[PDB]
């Protein structure tokens, strides 16, 4: 086992900030991103998205050394955000979430 290389670093920071984001209630809004029910639970989701994403798939990615610089993985986090707000309605919890932690992920980036 190595140790995790300079860019998964970077790329585990970027990971992290997502998901240990808490809003001012100690709400994780990450919960409910971490694992994509099955086609049998959300069958509605798998008929509209084009490319199902969690942040579980992210984090494998991630640590096997698969992303080639951090930008890819921000686009793997925006299109599961945007999978999100496609799936869902504006009026909708997860919707509002996934608005927020997008923020959190541009914020983060531009940080770095
Ligand atoms: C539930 C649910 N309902 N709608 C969803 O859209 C998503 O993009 C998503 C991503 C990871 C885990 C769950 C979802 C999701």
């Amino acid at each position: 086992s190595k140790y995790m290389t300079p860019m998964q670093q970077k790329l585990n920071e970027v990971y992290e900030a997502v998901k240990n984001y808490t809003d001012k209630r100690g709400r994780r809004l990450s919960a409910i991103f971490l694992r994509l029910p099955s086609r049998s639970e959300l069958p509605d989701y798998y008929l509209t998205i084009k490319k199902p994403m969690d942040m579980e798939k992210i984090r494998s990615h991630m640590m096997a050394n698969k992303y080639q610089d951090i930008d890819s993985m921000v686009e793997d986090f925006v299109m599961m955000f945007n999978n999100a707000c496609t799936y869902n309605e504006p009026e909708s919890l997860i919707y509002k979430d996934a608005l927020v932690l997008h923020k959190v992920l541009l914020e983060t980036r531009r940080d770095l």
